[PDB]
């Protein structure tokens, strides 16, 4: 029984915990960052899935403590490495329309940011498909104001839910996403990979980079890789894994 | 001041009115179909525009029977001047989920296509991007069906909403409609021309046609019929206009 008050008590005792996902340069196989994923892991129950908890996070608000308090564990797990990461190691994070629209997000940012070095890291923030951003001028304003401390963004699960050509339009986003359901249909159906193409051309005017997620076999890397996708993300490499695991098999070895 | 039972008692005293929008080829100029609008006349206030009466006739469900009524009035209307109606003559009908799903929708259909003639006209269901169908076997189902009796489909307001690559992928739609944000704003910004692109090399691939929404003038015309956009719609042409206006200016002359 996932309530929010239940959330609360958790967020309290800590059991949200970062799982980490490494991503790869496509050309070249290289890690160049890696995408935060939250976990709960309840000391009775064991793992509660983000299926389970994650809209009633966000409907109850207490998404937006979440957040910060992912943020603020990544920081931590990633210091005392920061040195042993490449330079201009993607850092992704999950942002819905309340975490953006939140007072003191920004200073969150610039918090992970300045922990880790404000030029060894890059800061993506991969804004959902689910609760977007809305497109008013308040938005982009903190947009905008992000932009300029070299902050970055990404559409997420680009091609699914809200995640539309408006998005696009209405804010200069840095990275694109594509959807699991077009990397893994590419090979398959006979549109997934015109719409990888699609995407390929999209973001190669404003020189957005791509990402594909969800690369599970040899054939869709080396497909997404062929399209000029710049970046890979997937069960292939290693699916998400909490902290310790991440440093000691990606950034250590 | 809106509410529905001021809806249910509009449709009752017949208040709603089906005005016809035409659409051309944009290679030629000529008459290849029309969208058919509704509009709301207040006996003594006067128009009450869509964007104030249909979001609350979809959540009331009152649109079910409006979009009954207005493709009932849409056969009427154009019954006696079907002969004079160029083949292959485009109808497009504004439909949501809830209308879509609905029982007896896919009867309705036929009615309408019957009525005017099963191979002099095309009808186009303009599925909306605010209340997406769902991606479901039973959807896909009643949309297969539509497909066996020649009864077509766009994507309306393409790049919008839910107008995502996804519905592209679930369902094998016949015409995307490029929402006039994107039209309109080709050549003021960055992206939007760029976007139009996207649609039309999007479209190439399954063989769709295009048809660019909001075209008010010369110069966004020439700019999309250079792009290869298929079919163009807007005020410069002519905005909505009563049935007989239609027939009158569009049909009859
Ligand atoms: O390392 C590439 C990064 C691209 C942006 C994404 O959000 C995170 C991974
Ligand atoms: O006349 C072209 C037609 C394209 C489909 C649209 O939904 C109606 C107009
Ligand atoms: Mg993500
Ligand atoms: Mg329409």
């Amino acid at each position: 029984i996932v309530t929010p008050e239940a959330i609360s008590l958790a967020l309290e005792n800590h059991e949200f915990k970062p799982w980490i996902q490494p991503v790869f340069c496509a050309q070249t196989g290289v890690l160049t960052g890696c995408e935060v994923l939250v976990r709960w892991e309840h000391p009775q129950t064991g793992i509660i899935p983000p299926d389970q908890f994650i809209p009633l996070a966000e409907s109850s608000g207490l998404i937006v403590i979440m957040t910060r308090q992912l943020m603020k564990q990544t920081a931590d797990i990633l210091m005392p490495v920061k040195h042993l990461l490449p330079d201009n190691f993607h850092i992704g994070i999950n942002v819905s329309a309340g975490c953006f629209l939140a007072a003191g997000f920004e200073k969150e940012c610039l918090n992970l940011v300045n922990k880790l070095g404000n030029d060894k890291i890059k800061l993506v923030l991969e804004l959902t498909e689910r609760n977007p951003i809305p497109v008013t001028p308040e938005a982009r304003a903190i947009f905008d104001s992000l932009h300029q401390h070299n902050i970055t963004f990404a559409l997420d699960d680009f091609g699914t839910g809200y995640a539309t050509y408006r998005y696009l339009q209405a804010f200069p986003v840095d990275f694109i996403k594509i959807d699991k359901s077009f990397v893994q249909m590419a090979s398959v159906d006979e549109i997934s990979g015109h719409i990888v193409d699609n995407i390929v051309e999209l973001a190669r005017k404003p020189g957005l980079s791509i990402v594909a997620e969800g690369v599970e076999t040899q054939e869709q890397a080396d497909l997404m890789i062929g399209k000029g996708v710049h970046f890979l993300q997937g069960y292939l490499y290693s699916p998400p894994v909490p902290g310790n695991k991440f440093i000691s098999e990606w950034v250590m070895k």
